[PDB]
């Protein structure tokens, strides 16, 4: 509350840290679903049902330009990607089973890295 304080958890490294995982998840080999935008003009449904697309390279583009105010606002991004693939993709599908991967291998990434 105001004047009452938990002690600073060093954040000065978060930046490049998220960065740094968002490389990890663009360079494996079942990320190629979640690279760009889903073409919205070209995907029957995707626009009218998934309310909020995200994506990797969106993901970068805001990560690089400041607008993700804190790590927490970073990983909701991320697994929006996946929320949004498991919305759209039947679960016995390659991209239903790729976003479940790439959701494992964040949830990882992200645990070894700040937890």
């Amino acid at each position: 509350s105001m004047s009452v304080k938990k002690p600073k958890r060093d954040d000065s490294k978060d930046l490049a840290l998220c960065s740094m995982i968002l490389t990890e998840m663009e360079t494996h080999e079942d990320a190629w679903p979640f690279l760009l935008p889903v073409n919205l003009k070209l995907v029957p449904g995707y626009k009218k049902v998934i309310k909020k697309p995200m994506d990797f390279s969106t993901i970068r583009e805001k990560l690089s330009s400041g607008q993700y105010p804190n790590l927490e606002t970073f990983a909701l991004d991320v697994r929006l990607v996946f929320d949004n693939c498991e919305t759209f993709n039947e679960d016995d599908s390659d991209i239903g089973r790729a976003g479940h991967n790439m959701r494992k291998y964040f949830e990882k990434k992200w645990t070894d890295t700040f937890k």
